[PDB]
């Protein structure tokens, strides 16, 4: 373990250093080979000798004396938009005080530590010495100064020497501990003159020295890991903070809370390192503490008491007990000094001494009146004088490192990270291969006629977007990443614009690895143009829109907080970007009003460029001449024309430039000046970027059990966990149950109340008044777990009378159920904050009210046997944890049964148990029974079995764990096992079991049918109420319902009118079938932001309401899948509304006279397809359990079905091995459907440009000459007074339908067979989430 700086530590840091110093070898102090040398002066001297010293003032040590500082400081959906106005008229157009006036001065050397209760002001002060200041402000009175500095010249010029860290400790999970601390190192290492020696082994022999004085050595090479990431112990995660905050050049360091949620022995271990850093390496740490031991507080120098923000007391920690005894208050027996203190600000605890109930401050402003009064004060206020008159008498950048070296730097740790999780770049280099060869597949092999002037358009439409979208996912690096940058910052180790370039260039390998696995599999399975310059000229245009694209998508995530929250004002640019490309709607058909959109879209000219390469100078066979068929078998080819835009009549072949210029408008002279106009936006776009990183930042029953004995399977071999416990709970008494790391309690608890997934029962069994347990147990039991897992979104009266509702019997009327939750909000004090929101931890109920309100969720119910509690005073501090154990008291002086498990308690807190049952290593049970007054009973028990005995003002918890040799560096005479198991003790509960069995077995039972039952409430019942509260919660979400109806609005607007009035042209039905195709766009976005929303309901339904039998699998998935209907259902009428219209499909059904029909039809079709989203999300989302891992299918799954939807490629042109993906496609009748009701059964009207030219025979017209074919084909013909005739080959929108497969006569079949898949989805889920979840 680390026992801070010890003998074998110092000599470790002397192998260390003869190892530096042979390694360079190629006074006497400082030798590490001669005798007498020591490690201490060898680490000082470190950082200030053995490197070039700058000219430039760089302090070692700081110390901040100051004095007169004060500080100070000024819902559903429907009413969201009122509260945003109302915000915004505030930010258009009194003074609440924090800290009062405080004194103080804290010296290099020494460790600080900040006592109060919660709330009383120690983060503020923290924050305030720390140069922390945003959020309030200090007065202009107070005088602060560092060692002689001012604040602003350590904001400014010496940031990173004052740093403030308090409860998150952000570091890069798969990184190691050794590479974490030589990054740090290398970063601080000034350069200047590295003469005489290496800048790199010396950093490495920093990082060792420092890794050998925190005792972290060991951990070398271990991935530092992260709550979720495996990797060191918590505990050692804070030493590794400790260090790097030390390495990097830290002398003033505060902390607040940083040892919450940590075990005494590790907090020790935390404040040790603090008082290591503090001797040795001179530093300044001040700590705001709530929990703390004797042992630590033992380490402290220097203490300031608060009291709703007036300091009451500054001085050694040594003198703050008799300063505040000489007060008038007497300290309660085996309290420690620390609890002393914080209680003295408690009126229910801080009992007057006996003759001074008369003269004792009550309230803050006597006791700061006291502190002002008294001598220690004046002399506290002369001696920051007289450091104030001494430091009077007598760097621009903060960073040490140049900019290069920092990019430097950066590229290398980025690579180290990616060495450390190669998954993402071979996962997304093996998706590019994969899904390019997949949609290579479906444009296999292009022809050389003209029939693939089509395909080759949309071939190269859709190599362009893989490359547009191909980096969409590194901006996930962007978000991980962020915390880590803006700490490093804080530290002055870097810029956050030398990160962003390091990024840049980090991930130029992938981007090369990518483009090169797609385009050279894309560019030759689809046939496009064989000369080598033109593929070479089609991957640099490739490269540089991916370049483009990365460097927008970076942009934009430099001003976001989370991908769905970028992805909801983002998806509608690039839905824009995509449309205006140039092929859904090239710019003969593109309106007056989106013209200019195309002028600043970077795409259209990649598309441009692309398009010339491939066409430009090329001739295409004719594949169709208008005039043929059985009626035209011999005829010359002068007569004739083909079939395209471009087409001259009487020639056999089309030129590629005249079909360019026809239908897209591209020319030639375009081709390298879009590279410039690409190259420029990528750099426009590269320094918004960079500037957006530097400046966008900042119970008549009783339960008893024999003999049990508990044993698991671990490594293929038996293990015994509980040996032969016993013992028993009676109404209006507390159990406490308590043991050492290994004793298993934990494990008792939960195979007591049935919360063991594994494991058997061998030898014992338990009993209910003599009776074996049947099916109603688990019912008649409560259970509070140590986390308190609730919905945000909830109020505390709903959130009770949930549960209420459904854990009770259903004869019980829902009035009752209503006045016992009033009963039970009374008996719990929650009448002030009964309506509150339960909302986050940091916004919303504090800890104390979170665990009153678990507390009453489990007592709604009406246990009527037990009430477990798992830990309820572990992770509070001394004050909640005091309210608590009254809280047990009072509720079990109402009659309850308690059986809580306990873990290191207090003296004080331990004296209000009725009982303890104390488990030794192994399971076996050292003690069980009363334990009296002030523990006085179990220390009677140990002492007369041959124990030491227990020291006056000792807690008894400690002693006792440490008579069993529990406790580290403790040593057990013998085990209390065997002492137990004959100790006329155990005899004494034995007998006591056997005459509860053999008495109690005699009175009447209580046999309730219901009591029989897996779930109270119907199965109805609970699917009702579980889809109301998932609406009721959706609904006020901040967020979530807005966020889903703007981007629908948004896209739905964008689609309609980009297409508005649509002409029926040839072209214009391939413009509308593109829109039905990107009207669909919106999916992904809608997966993502609904699947978070999820994740929350089935965690909390999981962890928590699912052991309790709230109610089954069933209501929980089928009230998930129910709950999302509305909402779809309305954003699908509002896209239908926004999109039918604009687009003028109406119109196409005026001449049938079917406007109303269609219009229903189509209406239906749109909600059935947002329906379907959801569906398909939630499928995707039943089995697996990230959210962000479903999404990514769901993705992948609708880009496979938009693949083969019959818009790109048909059936017949379809290789007959997809034909399968073709019929088992859900959007291939939706698609077939939507184009039939908005198209079928209307004229065609050709555009100038789609006229082909025919020259008829000699003696002849166009009537006579094109007749039959009309009437083989259709189309129609205008005489141009010239003698030709121009023809247009489409009279009717049927003919296009057809050549679509789509069929107006079919329609409503599509849309069942739609609705069927619709169907399968759902039954699916509701048969997936059984097989993945549901155990
Ligand atoms: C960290 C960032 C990293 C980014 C990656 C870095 C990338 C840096 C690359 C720098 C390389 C720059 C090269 C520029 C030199 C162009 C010289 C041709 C200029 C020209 O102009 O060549 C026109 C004809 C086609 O022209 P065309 O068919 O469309 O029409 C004309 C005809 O070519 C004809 O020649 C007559 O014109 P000229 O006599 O030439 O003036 C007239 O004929 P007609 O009008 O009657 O038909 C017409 O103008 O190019 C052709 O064939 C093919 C010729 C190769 C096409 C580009 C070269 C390939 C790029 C290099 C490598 C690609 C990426 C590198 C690796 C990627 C990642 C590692
Ligand atoms: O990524 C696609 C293009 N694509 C890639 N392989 C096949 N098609 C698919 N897609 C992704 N989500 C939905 N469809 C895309 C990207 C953006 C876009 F606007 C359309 C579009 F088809």
């Amino acid at each position: 373990e680390y026992h801070g700086f010890d003998a074998h530590t110092s000599e470790n840091i002397q192998n260390l250093a003869r190892t530096f110093t042979h390694d360079s070898f190629k006074n006497d102090q400082l030798n590490p080979d001669s005798e007498n040398f020591n490690a201490k002066f060898w680490v000082k001297n470190l950082r200030k000798l053995f490197e070039s010293d700058p000219e430039y003032y760089k302090p070692s040590k700081l110390g901040i004396g100051y004095r007169n500082l004060r500080a100070y400081g000024v819902p559903t959906v429907t009413n969201a938009l009122w509260k945003l106005a109302t915000e915004g008229f505030r930010h258009f157009q009194r003074y609440f005080d924090i800290l009062k006036s405080m004194d103080a001065i804290m010296r290099p050397g020494e460790l600080t530590v900040v006592l109060g209760r919660p709330g009383a002001g120690c983060s503020t002060l923290l924050k305030t010495i720390a140069v922390n200041t945003y959020g309030f402000h200090i007065g202009k009175e107070s005088q602060i100064t560092y060692d002689g500095l001012s604040p602003h010249d350590i904001e400014r010029h010496y940031r990173g020497d004052v740093i403030y860290s308090a409860e998150t400790d952000v570091h890069f999970p798969h990184l190691s501990v050794g590479d974490t601390l030589e990054f740090a190192a290398r970063l601080r290492t000034p350069q200047n003159r590295g003469e005489g020696i290496d800048r790199e082994t010396y950093a490495k022999h920093m990082a060792s020295v420092y890794m050998a004085t925190y005792g972290l050595s060991h951990t070398r090479n271990t991935n530092v890991g992260n709550d979720f990431v495996r990797g060191v112990s918590g505990g050692e995660r804070k030493r590794v903070s400790i260090a790097e905050a030390s390495l990097s050049g830290a002398n003033i360091q505060c902390w607040d809370n940083a040892t919450r949620g940590l075990d005494s022995a590790t907090a020790l271990e935390f404040i040790r390192a603090l008082k290591t850093s503090a001797v040795i390496l001179d530093t300044t740490p001040l700590i705001a503490i709530y929990q703390c031991s004797q042992d630590a507080y033992d380490l402290f120098d220097k203490v300031v008491v608060l009291y709703e923000g007036y300091q009451i007391f500054f001085g050694k920690a040594t003198k703050a007990k008799e300063y505040f005894e000489k007060m008038g208050w007497k300290c309660p027996q085996r309290q420690t000094t620390a609890d002393f203190l914080t209680s003295l600000t408690n009126p229910a605890e801080r009992e007057p001494l006996p003759g001074y109930e008369d003269k004792v401050p009550r309230t803050a402003q006597e006791f700061e009146t006291y502190w002002k009064n008294s001598p220690e004060y004046a002399e506290l206020t002369k001696e920051i004088d007289e450091y104030f008159v001494e430091c009077e008498r007598s760097p621009a950048s903060p960073y040490t490192v140049s900019f290069f070296m920092q990019v430097r730097y950066g590229v290398a740790r980025n690579f180290l990270r990616m060495k450390g999780d190669p998954s993402i770049p071979i996962f997304s280099v093996f998706g590019q291969l994969v899904m390019g060869l997949i949609l290579s597949s479906v444009f296999y092999n292009l022809s050389q006629t003209t029939g693939s002037f089509y395909y080759r358009g949309a071939a190269m439409f859709f190599a362009v977007l893989f490359n547009a979208f191909s980096s969409l996912l590194e901006i996930m690096s962007l978000f991980e990443a962020r915390p880590i940058v803006e700490k490093h910052k804080k530290y002055a180790l870097y810029r956050p614009s030398a990160d962003a370039l390091a990024s840049i260039i980090s991930e130029l390998p992938v981007k090369l690895a990518m483009s090169m696995s797609f385009n050279f599999v894309f560019y030759f399975m689809v046939n496009f143009r064989r000369n080598p310059g033109r593929f070479f000229f089609y991957w640099l245009m490739c490269i540089w829109c991916t370049f483009v694209m990365s460097h927008l998508f970076r942009s934009i995530g430099a001003v976001s907080t989370s991908i769905s929250g970028a992805m909801t004002p983002a998806t509608v640019l690039l839905l824009a970007m995509v449309i205006y490309t140039g092929f859904v709607i090239p710019t003969p058909s593109m309106l007056g009003w989106s013209r200019w959109i195309n002028y600043i879209n970077p795409v259209g000219y990649v598309f441009e460029s692309l398009m010339v390469n491939e066409f430009h100078g090329r001739e295409f066979q004719c594949a169709q001449y208008v005039p043929s068929g059985p009626g035209y078998e011999n005829i010359s080819r002068s007569n004739q024309v083909c079939t395209a835009v471009g087409s001259v009549p009487g020639n056999e072949m089309v030129s590629g430039t005249n079909y360019l210029a026809g239908a897209y408008q591209y020319y030639n002279s375009h081709k390298w000046r879009n590279l410039g106009i690409t190259i420029g936006f990528a750099v426009f776009f590269l320094a918004i970027y960079i500037a957006l990183t530097e400046f966008n930042k900042g119970n008549r029953e009783i339960f008893f059990w024999r003999d049990l004995t508990y044993q698991v399977k671990i490594k293929k071999e038996d293990r015994v966990i509980l040996d032969h416990v016993d013992g028993w709970v009676k109404p209006g008494q507390i159990t406490a149950l308590m043991g050492a790391s290994g004793a298993g309690k934990t494990t008792l608890l939960n195979c007591l109340s049935e919360r063991v997934t594994t494991g058997i029962i061998t030898d014992g069994e338990r009993l209910v008044n003599g009776h074996a347990l049947d099916s109603s147990f688990q019912r008649s039991i409560g259970y509070v777990q140590q986390q308190d897992v609730h919905l945000e979104t909830t109020t505390v009266r709903e959130a009770l009378q949930f549960s209420a509702y459904l854990r009770q019997s259903n004869k019980i009327s829902k009035k009752e159920k209503d006045d016992y939750v009033d009963y039970v909000i009374d008996l719990l004090e929650m009448t002030d904050y009964a309506d509150a929101l339960v909302g986050v931890a940091g916004e919303g109920l504090n800890v104390e009210q979170r665990k009153r309100l678990t507390i009453g969720v489990e007592l709604v119910a009406k246990p009527k046997l037990l009430l477990f509690l798992d830990e309820p005073t572990s992770g509070l501090d001394s004050q909640t944890a005091w309210s608590i154990c009254k809280l047990m008291r009072k509720l079990a002086d109402h009659g309850q049964a308690i059986l809580c498990t306990i873990h290191q308690p207090s003296a004080l807190i331990m004296a209000e148990f009725d009982r303890l049952l104390f488990l030794q290593k192994g399971g076996r049970t050292a003690y069980f029974g009363e334990l009296g007054e002030n523990c006085q009973t179990m220390i009677n028990y140990f002492e007369k079995y041959g124990a030491d005995p227990c020291p006056k003002e000792a807690n008894p918890a400690e002693w006792m764990l440490q008579v069993v040799g529990a406790a580290p560096g403790s040593h057990a005479k013998q085990d209390y096992f065997e002492v137990w198991r004959n100790s006329s003790e155990y005899q004494a509960v034995r007998e006591e079991i056997n005459r509860m069995e053999a008495e109690l077995s005699k009175l009447p039972r209580d046999n309730d049918p219901e009591a029989l039952l897996k779930y109270a409430a119907p199965l109805w019942k609970q699917y009702l109420l579980v889809s109301w509260r998932t609406i009721v919660q959706d609904w006020r979400s901040p967020g979530y319902i807005y966020s889903k109806i703007f981007l629908v609005v948004s896209a739905a607007l964008f689609n309609g009118f980009s297409f508005f009035k649509a002409k029926n042209n040839m072209q214009g039905l391939q413009n509308q079938m593109f829109s039905v195709f990107m009207f669909f766009i919106p999916f992904n976005t809608l997966v993502q932001q609904m699947l978070p929303y999820f994740v929350k309901q089935r965690d909390v339904y999981e962890v928590r309401e699912a052991p309790s039998r709230t109610f089954s699998w069933f209501a929980f998935i089928a009230g998930q899948i129910t709950s999302e209907i509305p909402y779809q259902v309305a954003v699908g009428t509002i896209a239908f509304f926004c999109w039918y219209y604009p687009l003028g499909l109406y119109n196409n059904a005026t001449p049938t006279d079917s406007v109303n029909p269609r219009g229903v039809l189509m209406w239906m079709l749109v909600t059935a397809f947002y329906v379907y989203t959801a569906t398909m999300g939630q499928l995707c989302m039943s089995f697996s359990e990230l959210a962000d891992n479903a999404a990514n299918l769901a993705t992948l799954l609708f880009t496979m079905c938009l693949n083969f939807c019959g818009v790109l490629a048909g059936p017949d042109v379809l290789p007959g091995f997809w034909i399968f993906m073709y019929r088992c496609n859900p959007f291939t009748y939706l698609v077939q459907a939507m184009l039939s009701t908005g198209l079928a059964n209307t004229f065609v009207k050709c555009a100038e440009r789609e006229y082909v030219s025919v020259k008829p025979p000699n003696g002849e017209s166009c009537s006579t000459y094109l007749d039959p074919y009309i009437k083989f084909a259709g189309g129609y013909f205008e005489t141009r007074n010239d003698g030709s005739c121009a023809f247009c080959q489409m009279s009717s929108t049927n003919t296009f339908l057809k050549s679509v497969n789509s069929l107006y006569s079919e329609r409503w079949r599509n849309f069942g067979i739609f609705i069927a898949f619709i169907a399968i989805n759902i039954i699916l889920t509701v048969i997936f989430y059984w097989l993945a979840r549901v155990p």
